[PDB]
This record gives structure tokens, sequence and C-alpha cells, in this order.
């Protein structure tokens, strides 16, 4: 249904990016 946004945000935090749920998939952006 929908991705795990809190876990996804913490995954991108480790890379210095922001995490977002996009079509049942976790993705990061620079910002």
């Amino acid at each position: 249904a929908f991705c795990n946004l809190r876990r996804c945000e913490l995954s991108c935090r480790s890379l210095g990016l922001l995490g977002k749920c996009i079509g049942e998939e976790c993705k990061c952006v620079y910002n």
C-alpha cells in the first residue's frame, strides 16, 4: 500500500539526503 516513511527518512539521513515514499518505493533527494 504505502512505504515506511520514518525508516526511509532515516535511510536517507545516513547519506545526508531527505527520504520520501514514491510508488511503494523509498527514494532520496539532495535539498
